């Protein structure tokens, strides 16, 4: 497969689409790579945000008529895809080197606080548009829930929020992440260091111990993304595995994994606990981390969840839906697993078509004013 050892711009150009990349600088000096599909093979803007240990690839890794990024371009949208700090394409800084611990001293807190405002405000300036549609998967969902409840000036800029496999609280997840999560913070630091989260073969074998055993592929259990997220074999293109395997995982910090462990352990949707009153005060101007309330998020939201989703589990998803003021739509696809939202064979007709039609319903209402 030519897409395996290709960059995200090369994949877009391979499928016959216009490709554009942009370097954006955050308020805290990180240099993010934005991917753009300006037209199909001024238009309304859609911003696609990847999840845990992923990248822009996620929206352009199936075929031209089965990948969200590509179908949105063909449906008449100006497609923008974000890359979270620390991944393959966003591992540059104005001052810091990738060899310094301070470079990796971030979690999804900084992604929501600095990556999203910088990325969205760059787009709105470039296009001249006043608003964007926001689509998030997995961790991209939580970045949205934080950014849009914490930054009301940014929320105003969002027409509609499409949450695919939504994650706020991760209190009841049964994914191998709750296993890594329930280890003490000092042990995670001891095993993986203070920089990039790079687990070796022995750790992934331990994380995989009798949880990834009623699977045909099994090579998928060696992959960090497939392991933490979970895959539905009834709905994956098992011939495309090497494309998914090469592009994912795409990189994150040990601190981001520490934050996800704190989310499992404390069962609270909050900012990162730095370990002491003094350390927290140095970051938040208070001794305990600020809590994030989904009730403060007034953006019109459309939610898709999977009944067999390990990470964005049924129990946590049901709690979340009761907290979304202005829930426009919600659907639970009973057999879907976490990765089905981005790589499901049936995702174009059970998901991608509904997203396009809700955007058009919003457009019809807009054009009516
Ligand atoms: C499922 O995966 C296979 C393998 O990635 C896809 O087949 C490739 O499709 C492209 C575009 O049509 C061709 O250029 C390749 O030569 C095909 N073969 C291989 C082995 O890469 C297939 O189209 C995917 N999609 C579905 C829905 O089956
Ligand atoms: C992607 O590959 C193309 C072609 O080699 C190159 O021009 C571009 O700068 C690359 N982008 C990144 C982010 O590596």
């Amino acid at each position: 497969d030519p897409e395996t050892n290709m960059n995200v711009s090369e994949i877009i150009s391979y499928w016959g689409f216009p490709s554009e990349e942009y370097l954006v600088e955050t308020e805290d000096g990180y240099i993010l790579c934005l991917n753009r599909i300006p037209h199909g093979r001024p238009k309304p803007v859609v911003f696609l945000q990847h999840g845990l240990l992923a990248d822009s690839s996620n929206w352009v890794t199936n075929l031209a008529q089965s990948s969200l990024g590509f179908i949105l371009a063909d449906a008449g949208f100006d497609v923008w895809m974000g890359n979270s700090r620390g991944n393959t394409w966003s591992r540059k800084h104005k001052t810091l080197s990738v060899s310094q611990d301070e470079f990796w001293a971030f979690s999804y807190d900084e992604m929501a606080k600095y990556d999203l405002p910088a990325s969205i405000n760059f787009i709105l300036n470039k296009t001249g548009q006043e608003q964007v549609y926001y689509v998030g998967h997995s961790q991209g969902t939580t970045i949205g829930f934080i950014a849009f409840s914490q930054i009301p000036e940014l929320a105003k800029r969002i027409k509609m929020f499409f949450a695919l496999g939504p994650v706020a609280s991760v209190a009841f997840c049964t994914s191998p992440m709750a296993k890594l999560g329930r280890l003490p913070d000092h042990l995670i630091k001891d095993l993986f260091g203070d920089k990039e989260f790079l687990p070796q073969s022995a750790f992934l074998k331990w994380l995989g111990t009798h949880v990834c055993t009623h699977v045909i592929l099994k090579e998928l259990c060696g992959n960090l993304c497939f392991l933490l997220c979970g895959f539905n074999e009834r709905n994956l293109n098992m011939s495309r595995v090497d494309v998914y395997t090469t592009h994912s995982p795409a990189g994150t910090s040990v601190q981001n994994m520490l934050h996800w462990s704190q989310a499992v352990k404390f069962q609270k949707f909050q900012a990162f606990d730095w370990g002491s009153s003094a350390k927290n005060y140095f970051h938040y101007q208070q001794s305990y981390p600020p809590t994030y309330n989904v009730k403060d998020m007034l953006v019109p939201t459309a939610v898709w969840s999977g009944g067999h989703d390990w990470l964005a589990d049924v129990y946590d998803v049901n709690i979340l839906l009761t907290q979304i003021t202005n829930l426009v739509f919600h659907e639970s696809i009973p057999e879907w697993e976490h990765l089905d939202f981005i790589w499901g064979l049936d995702a174009p007709w059970r998901l991608y078509n509904k997203i396009i039609n809700l955007m058009r319903k919003y457009q019809a209402s807009e054009n009516n004013l």
